[PDB]
């Protein structure tokens, strides 16, 4: 089996991407976060605290002939970026762009934090990290991945987002015209229960790559490239007037300034992040100052190759026995 599914920025930004997953039966379809970072699917729900909710299409899982209480069951997670959700849990069927896992574990939301409730257009997350991370209690409960994985004529997803663009998700195949030039693989380590890996060095615009390894992982969920601080600065050292600002929490530029282009390695390959995929714009509206798309990952105590560097390339996520990344240009 294979599936296929359009995912689509929330905003002009690119701040995250959603994509439709229906629940149920009859489906109900609603657009969650693909993070590649974390391993709950919830949603918001017919048990999140009403005052929690606002605009967010919710989960019913009474009008559902198939969902099913896991007995007991509870969840609750915290993110990298201090948000956090809870409530019980869920079985039920869940497709994704015609790929169908009967008995996915649902976590339904009872709280949300209002980073959540003030995001309209996200109505829950899909987490697609190894199932070790998941944080259902008393019995940790399988990814949609890990669910579909026997199944899938390969076992493998990919990610392949937009730039100020809808992109795709696929599971099962890798579709060989979505891609330039050839994918490069390269070991993942599965310790700390995500998509970890070591990329080979950088360069900064036209500048010499510099063979140096970079362990991080490959996160969908979030939003900008975080390096040490050692790169950054030498980023950002090649904009003129850029700063790194305590007070905005990060690099600002000029939004007038032309951005060079970031290079990381994969292997003896190369992806080059355009300029432009770096302009997060105004810090604040009608600012004339900008906000930085790489920042320094000092204090986060991992690296994170989030959203501005996956979309600058094809990303196979193959969860083969012996895990591995793949990454082409395109």
């Amino acid at each position: 089996s294979t599936g296929s599914a359009t995912t689509t920025p929330i905003d002009s930004l690119d701040d995250a991407y959603i994509t439709p997953v229906q629940i149920g039966t009859p489906a109900q379809t609603l657009n969650l976060d693909f993070d590649t970072g974390s391993s709950d699917l919830w949603v918001f729900s017919s048990e999140t605290t009403a005052s929690e909710v606002d605009g967010q299409t919710i989960y019913t899982p009474s009008k559902s002939t198939t969902a099913k209480l896991l007995s007991g069951a509870t969840w609750s997670i915290s993110y990298g970026d201090g948000s956090s959700s809870s409530g019980d849990v869920y079985t039920d069927t869940v497709s994704v762009g015609g790929l169908t896992v009967t008995g996915q574990a649902v976590e339904s939301a009872k709280k949300v934090s209002s980073s959540f409730t003030e995001d309209s257009t996200i109505d829950g997350l899909l987490g697609l990290a190894f199932s070790t991370l998941n944080t259902v209690s008393p019995t940790q409960q399988k990814t949609f991945f890990d669910n579909a994985k026997a199944s899938l004529d390969s076992p493998v997803f990919t990610a392949d987002l937009g730039y100020h663009a809808p992109g795709t998700y696929n599971f099962g195949f890798i579709d060989t015209t979505a891609y330039t030039g050839s994918i490069t693989y390269t070991a993942v380590s599965t310790k700390q229960g995500f998509w970890e890996w070591t990329s080979t060095g950088y360069a900064v615009g036209s500048g010499t790559f510099k063979s140096t390894s970079i362990d991080g992982i490959a996160d969908t969920g979030t939003t900008l490239l975080y390096l040490p601080a050692t790169v950054v600065s030498a980023y950002w050292a090649q904009v003129s007037g850029a700063k790194s600002s305590s007070s905005v929490g990060g690099y600002v530029f000029p939004c007038s300034a032309t951005l060079p282009s970031f290079t990381f390695g994969v292997g003896s390959a190369r992806i080059v992040i355009p300029g432009d995929y770096i302009d997060f714009g105004p810090i604040s509206t009608g600012s004339s100052s900008c906000f930085g798309g790489i920042q320094s990952s000092a204090g986060i105590g991992i690296n994170i190759f989030g959203d501005v560097a996956l979309k600058a390339a094809f990303v196979v996520f193959n969860g083969a026995t012996t895990p591995t990344l793949g990454f082409a240009s395109k």
